[PDB]
């Protein structure tokens, strides 16, 4: 229980802490907004070009790169857009982003109270009392949420072009595509459960010898370039099926 | 439990923040509103336009046709103009795009105020005290309301007589289809599970053959040419009835 | 308990949103009203004309009739007379309905105020003051509530009065006809199965002789025509009792 | 959980919208109460004339017969003389049927007003304020009481006297009857599953002849005109003591 | 929960049905509460008069007599003089008889405002103002309450002198009394279940040669007329200890 | 669930029923006191002399007989006594005797108000307004505890002493009065079992003869004459030991 | 569920009518507090001095003396000090015994109002306002705890003292005196247990030998002044060790 | 459920009873307080005295011995220290003995008021309302608080000291002295076990032989002076390891 009520409290005072005032600042408040937009969104932009095991195959050993290197990087972009779009749809953000630098008021308000610019960052904050703001406040969320829905339709488009023409231009077949997944998903199950208890059995090996203090066995030696070589990356051409470059070196 | 507590906090966010307050402005209401219509709709329209494998069989391969083309899409299209009549039901979006293009205010109001098209895009807003409109507020709920009821019987219209005719001048019978149905039924999941066990099997030799450092089996080959022949989509013809066109290649 | 969260958030949102105001309106308001009694009453009955595997034995292969046609109908009729009979007792849809033509307003006021026809349409949305329609709202919902209860026995009556002459004239008698639905019943189970588990056997064989890539073993072929002739719909003469055609084509 | 859900919210909408105001009108009252009463306990009549296995027997086949019928009508009207019997006894039927024809109102007031017949409809919808009605209303709702359970103690009555009867001038004995009721008990489950599992072999076999496509057995044929022979109603006759016609048809 | 549902909706409904004004009314106040006193006590001594199988035994077959009618009567009275009772301790229906017949009233009030029997009805109505009625009330109130314990006293010292009586003439001893009637008991049950399976092994054989269409067996004959003669009610003669007539029934 | 909501109503109205008000009434209070004090002690009295097997043994059969009575009504009276002295406990039922005779009314009042007799039964009413009756109900509550008290004391003194003089004249000892009060239970156990399964055999024996229709087995006869014989009650004799007249009764 | 409900609604009753007012009155108060010290106390002692088996062995059989005398009735005179002392913890009922003879009263108060004797008793009634008394409430309850905390002192020493010297003047030493009473624990059970089969062997046999009718076993006989003789109380002697004076008798 | 129901019941009884107010009292409130400390502590004192089995086995058999007194009194007297340190520390005792004897009010007070001896008891109390005491209260709850912190120091310093030097001077070792503790365990649960099976057997033997009466079978003897032998309580010397003196008796 110990687990779970210091986690409620965690996230408790996490979330009163993250509360979002919108400082109404006549020049502190531009950047106040931008990081609450841009900044977690530049994270989970970070933590999905890290996650994918598909980027590292490709990075490791001292560094068309450019195909996989975009594909890999639209398929982790996938969600920074959703969270950006998500903020953008909340409404708080780009209403604190009203003021920015002075053009984007100066076009804004209408001109009615002649005195925008001077004190415009009191919209959001409430405080300021000229009738003009108070409803140019409501227009600032329109545009706010218009703005964040039409994102969410243009990355859901992007997304669809892209996996479509990714799909159209392939050579292979779809109900092959498909059994060809199924195959990887297998091998690399497969891999883990036999290498496991491959090096479950070399350790046990090893460390006997170690604990008796004698010769070990030298039953064989998976080779470091092999390991390199079955590491390659684009796993296709016409002739040599051989899909999953592992299983493409096997003629010798 | 922190999945739950943080879905809970995540629904509750979203949901506040997707609050819908129409913002009455003079020009920037109508594609506030009708954003909020069309874009959820298209992203519908989008993800059935892509969740259905039966389209990407026919994409894949460097992409008569019409039939299948408008089968699926309307197969697909189902859904949007659910989300649309629902929305449409909801009354608030289309009491949104009340004010729209200026003939629509002029040829809405009964010209009682004389002073509409002025500030009518107060009307959803409350803030407008004029009689005449705080009744047309009524009337725009109406309106809205009906016309989603209409579009809702449409489309069921539209969905009997479409199935209607596709069962109607179909060659085989109907106690003959549902048991093709469930033929291409089980022939789907016997694929799924024997494919599986064939490309595990498939893994396992060749990651055995590559930990030993050895030469392969050479058991069998599945031809890829073999594998999108039979991909193909129609799976009809009077004489050969050889339904599920894997199954009618076994002649040849 | 995603899933519970979603359908109880949408359910609360469908159901605020088909809130039934009833907007008082002089001309807009009918049908208003008559779309909410009838558009859902037409889409239960359409789903009822799709549900019933009846019909499509007798639709399907390129369209006496008209009495299994009127069976039909009015089996699958049942449920929106039930529906319209629930929402004329609802009051709200007929109390809407008040207005509707003018002649329904000009005989229906007893004439007191003088000023009925010109905004009686207020009389449901409370906003009139004139005792006399004050008191009219009232016996406009007398009247629905009695249509509605009214309707409710004539459907009820008239479902007894059909199934009764059905039952009476057939030649069949009683202990008979219980005995033959239960022997259709276990036919229909008896077929799903043993058509299922033969629709198996057939997808084996072929998938291990594609996998394999040899001939098939033509074992027997199910053939099209006879299909449909199974398919027919009376099932009934005097001489060969032969239940369900299927069992009555045994004999050649 | 959805249909918990769904099911309580129809039933609150379908009782709130049952929701009694007994309008009070000069003319359009009457009829109000009356199917309130009557229509209800109509549908529940001709729902027990229907349910009841034993009328069925008697009027398939083209439709003395004077005791059969009135026993089951009996047997069926128990239910909506229990239902009238409850809603009198809720008081709020009769108190609506108060006004009636004319005749019910001038017998029924005191004449202490001399005003009674113009507005009495008014005394259940209590905006009447002359203080004789106001009492008069209470007067109405003890009569509706008190007419309740007369009617009630009635019914009973006569169930008492129409059982005991039936157990009077019967021949055979008590102790004897109660095993002879068991005894039709037991053969209607025993012919339920034997005819169900003969049915069942039935199809088997023909569905098999079916997809093989060769000519049936040829077991036996349960006679058409036998079943009609065993579907008889009355089962007794002071010599063959033969219960259960059926039985009785074992003779020859 | 549907069952459950409905039933507390519709005890709900039946008990604020029932609820109980006692109409404050010159003359039909005394019907009033004498039904609610007399009829549930008639309808409760009627399903006693029915339930027990004592009373059939001898009914049955065209129907000293005095003693067994007598103690059946008694043993089924035994409930609805516990219902009277309860109800007349309950208060309600006693106080509403204050009025009855004039006798009661001008006997009843000490005679102090002099206008009792015009308007006493008023005082369980709680509209009469008139202190010596206030307090009047009170004292009905405990002439009901008084009355309803000495009715349950009366009938528990009846029932004592009853059983006592009846169990001190009895010829047999208490120790064997018990026996015999765990006897009878076992008796009762061993005839159920074994009937219970002779009346199955018959409707089996029969149906049986139904379905084949053959001779039955004629295994033996339960006789009619030895079912009538095993009936018998009294059960005892000094001479032939014989219990249970049927077990007398087995000399001859 | 229904046992348990129809248990919870009918308590609820049980006990708002048997609300006690003690009617404040010069001359109908006593009794109204009185009766709530006796009655439900008699009736607990007579179920008492009713339960206890020990009583009908000596009854039974057309009815020093002064000791076994006595025993047996004070084992019977402990509990009415009990619930006299709970009631007393109680106040209210002695409180509302106060009045009772005028004699104890005249003794009772310290004679301040000179008006004591007159209204004095207002007092545990609340009514009167003399601040000397206001002392003297407290007074009365007084009494009634004190003598409750002393009487749940003298209960139990004299349980006391009656148990005591009856474990202290017994010729036999305790360690072989136990072991003898636990070999009664034994053989009323055995005895209840064995004649169980005994009655449960002479029953089947004889019905299967009656359902064949032949004669019986006449295996052997419980005599009537002997059942009475060990019927007996004393079952003492300082030489013969032989406890439990029916073991006495093995001699002869 | 009747037996938690009837039993938490008799303990509420129980405890809603043992409220104890401590009515102020001038003489018949003292008696009022007295028996509430008093009575219960006497209750649980003889309770106490009934449940213990010890006392029964001596007293049974037509009833040094001193001392075991003196140690049943201390063992079971342990409680009722334990009730005296909690209530006068309690308080209200020394509180209540404030008045008690006079003598209490003159030489309790300070004599500051001069008026004590008069109308003391009110203090815990809170009816006198005289602020003298006012202050002696409160002293009266401190005497009161006192006095109980000093009694459960004493009453603790006393157990003290007593047990210890029973165990200092004993001739068998401690580690042999746990085993001793482990001993006759044993004893006590194998007794009942063997007891109880052995009575239940000689029922069996008697009752079969009564259902046959025929002459029993005499098996053994155990004596009645064998009994007695082993129902001796003291066991002990310094010789003849021989605990369990049933043991003890196994010499002769 | 009756018990737990009982036992929260006695549970807020006691502890509403045993509710504190210090009662302010010019000379009744000293041993107020003080038996409030002392005794309860002194209660717990006596029972840690009786609880250890340490103590009995030196006390038993007719009553150096320093050491073993103090060593038990010592241990024992663990708990009232801590008794009398979470009262001191509850504040309200002490705060209560604040007036105690005349000099301790002649100290305490800064002789502000002049008037602190007089009426300085009302200071708990909260009647007195000069400055000076309302301030004084506070002191007295701070020396209660520190002097019962102090006490609960003192008194874990000596436990400390106490077990440090018992620990220190002893002349077996530790890790020896762990094993002779597990080893003087094993050996009470032994004797726990074996005796009881023995006491069982000896029990049984005799009790049959009295069953039958005949002689007994004299199987062996425990020795009561053996059984004293081996009571005693020191167990060491240096030379006998032999712990637990009844394994010291072994040798002879």
């Amino acid at each position: 229980y110990g687990l779970v009520t210091l986690l409620t409290a965690g996230g408790e005072r996490i979330f009163s802490a993250v509360a979002f005032q919108c400082p109404c600042s006549a020049a502190w408040n531009l950047p106040y907004g931008l990081v609450f937009l841009l900044v977690p969104a530049l994270a989970l932009f970070l933590l999905g070009y890290v996650l994918s095991a598909r980027t590292w195959r490709l990075l490791t050993g001292c560094c068309r790169g450019s195909l996989v290197c975009t594909q890999i990087s639209a398929a982790a972009a996938l969600a920074p857009l959703t969270w950006v779009a998500v903020a953008l749809l909340g409404g708080a953000f780009y209403e604190c982003a009203a003021t920015g630098s002075a053009a984007f008021a100066q076009r804004l308000c209408l001109g009615r109270n002649r005195s925008c610019a001077a004190e415009l960052p009191l919209v959001p904050c409430n405080q300021a009392k000229a009738s003009d703001v108070q409803d140019l406040l409501k227009d600032l969320k329109a545009q706010s949420q218009v703005l964040g829905w039409i994102l969410i339709a243009v990355v859901i488009i992007i997304l669809l072009i892209f996996t479509s023409v990714t799909r159209c231009l392939s050579p292979v077949s779809f109900l092959q595509l498909k059994f060809w997944k199924i195959y990887l998903e297998q091998e690399q199950q497969i891999l883990k459960s036999k290498a496991t208890e491959h090096a479950t059995e070399l350790a046990k090996e090893n460390i006997k010898c170690f604990f008796e203090g004698s010769h070990p066995k030298e039953y064989n030696t998976p080779s470091m370039k092999e390991w390199q070589q079955i590491s390659s990356l684009y796993t296709f051409n016409p002739k040599g099926q051989y899909y999953s470059m592992l299983h493409k070196y096997v003629n010798r």
